[PDB]
């Protein structure tokens, strides 16, 4: 694809090819802690991943993404804001250059080393091609990094990223439990928005934890050692792979707690 992270083709370009980038719900955006609203209308959220079933990882050439079978709802997400069973596509992250600056949600304009995206597709569409295009086609269960203490969950994908170096390659990443990426509480923020990549679709319920995970400084080292380019390509690090925020617009961000 065309558009990427550079000068040329990065965020401030996307609008070009994709022009709902200046759409009336974009994500990422920043959350106002001290606007947001505490809504007693929110259920309980549930993350139910016990059975979830890790099958691959790819770099796609703007992140890795480690891939679940969605054939039957293994590891599905439910309650909080949404309606209905959302089942687990995919995670992948977005990270920095510098431990300064990642993530793509900010927090009273603070910037996270990196942020996971948990992807979930509305069961009631029957695939995910089709649930993109649906207004609450998706949930995304959004996780910030901070850098810590190591985080133990992480340290399976750090170490296969080395077979992964490249654009279009993968590995087999079975046998890998998501619950290890999560932080102890709950509490959430939600608002509707977007895809935070082209095609940059208003079909998501974004679910962003309050509480970050810790991950070390040698953890996040590696996922900067990835490369945008494809094998025998002079060498692009995969850094600074992150949406800035965007315009709120007419919405408002939803409290949990
Ligand atoms: C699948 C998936 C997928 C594709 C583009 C962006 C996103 S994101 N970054 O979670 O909004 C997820
Ligand atoms: N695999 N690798 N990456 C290929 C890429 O260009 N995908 C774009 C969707 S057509
Ligand atoms: N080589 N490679 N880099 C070109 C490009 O910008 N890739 C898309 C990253 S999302
Ligand atoms: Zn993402």
């Amino acid at each position: 694809h065309h558009w990427g992270y550079g000068k040329h083709n990065g965020p401030e370009h996307w609008h070009k090819d994709f022009p709902i980038a200046k759409g009336e719900r974009q994500s990422p955006v920043d959350i106002d802690t001290h606007t947001a609203k505490y809504d007693p209308s929110l259920k309980p959220l549930s993350v139910s991943y016990d059975q979830a079933t890790s099958l691959r990882i790819l770099n796609n050439g703007c992140a890795f993404n480690v891939e679940f079978d969605d054939s039957q709802d293994k590891a599905v997400l439910k309650g909080g804001p949404l309606d209905g069973t959302y089942r687990l596509i995919q995670f992948h992250f977005h990270w920095g250059s510098l431990d300064g600056q990642g993530s793509e949600h900010t927090v009273d304009k603070k910037k996270y080393a990196a942020e996971l995206h948990l992807v979930h597709w509305n069961t009631k569409y029957g695939d995910f091609g089709k649930a993109v295009q649906q207004p609450d086609g998706l949930a995304v269960l959004g996780i910030f990094l901070k850098v810590g203490s190591a985080k133990p969950g992480l340290q399976k994908v750090v170490d296969v990223l080395d077979s992964i170096k490249t654009k279009g390659k993968s590995a087999d990443f079975t046998n890998f439990d998501p619950r290890g990426l999560l932080p102890e509480s709950l509490d959430y923020w939600t608002y509707p928005g977007s895809l935070t990549t082209p095609p940059l679709l208003e079909c998501v319920t974004w679910i962003v934890l309050k509480e970050p995970i810790s991950v070390s400084s040698e953890q996040v080292l590696k996922f900067r050692k990835l490369n945008f380019n494809g094998e025998g390509e002079p060498e692009e690090l995969m850094v600074d792979n992150w949406r800035p925020a965007q315009p709120l617009k007419n919405r408002q961000i939803k409290a949990s707690f």
